[PDB]
């Protein structure tokens, strides 16, 4: 048995990394990762060719985080959810939420295409973590970074960076938008509906509130390992 979980993960890291494990994921070349300065000031959003697919957040789990409270959610919603299991994962499942929440720019015959299939031949649902089967499509991609293709940094010095970032990306759908906090062994957890004026997904005033809670909770040493990125059309 090879080495496992001994590796580094992605953080301050969101342009090169993220373009690479995604490619090899499945993600057609018409569309990659991209960073994101802002989201407030729309001088950014200004300088926008085309709408971005997905957002994702890259912020550490702070010691009060009194903003969430833990209720018993839908499990039959019109959308998908997997459990963290594996820590070392939190570069995969990262991408594997932004990729797997929009399954319609996938190819025919990729990994997401055939982990989609695979849960609806086994005693899963075509989401639900509780298979055996599940698990295989996580463990065999990892173990192609954990090898000495070290994801994230070199000379993996930690499991993770000097502090425990954590990851939450989602999409608008069926006129909503909610988010995928892969800690809730609950479920996903809803904004509200989407704004009239969300210019493609940037300008969304519900999760720019919610990013603004979460600092609140945060010390100023909590707040200083934050940025964000997104996945839209590429852009070379």
């Amino acid at each position: 048995m090879s080495g496992e979980n001994r590796a580094v993960v992605p953080i301050e890291s969101n342009p090169e990394v993220f373009t690479n494990f995604a490619h090899k994921l499945g993600l057609k070349n018409e569309w990659a990762y991209f960073d994101i300065y802002s989201l407030t000031e729309p001088e950014l959003l200004a300088f926008l060719p085309r709408p971005v697919k997905a957002i994702v957040l890259l912020f550490p789990i702070n010691e009060d985080r009194k903003s969430s409270t833990s209720q018993q959610i839908t499990s039959s919603y019109d959308v998908i959810w997997f459990k963290q299991s594996v820590k070392n994962a939190c570069g995969l499942y990262a991408i594997l939420h932004s990729l797997s929440n929009n399954q319609s720019l996938l190819e025919p015959g990729s990994d997401l295409d055939n982990f989609l299939k695979s849960q609806s031949d086994t005693s899963s649902s075509k989401n639900r973590f509780d298979d055996v089967t599940t698990d295989q499509f996580v463990l065999n991609v990892i173990k192609e970074n954990v090898q000495t293709f070290s994801t994230g940094q070199s000379e993996a010095p930690e499991a993770t960076a000097d502090t425990n970032l954590h990851y939450i990306t989602y999409v608008e759908e069926n006129g909503g938008i909610f988010e995928l906090d892969g800690r809730n062994l609950s479920g996903p957890l809803y904004l509200g509906k989407s704004d009239p004026t969300a210019t493609d997904l940037i300008e969304q005033e519900l999760v720019r509130v919610r990013v603004a809670s979460y600092m609140e909770n945060a010390n100023e040493e909590d707040v200083l390992n934050f940025a964000m990125l997104g996945l839209g059309p590429n852009w070379e």
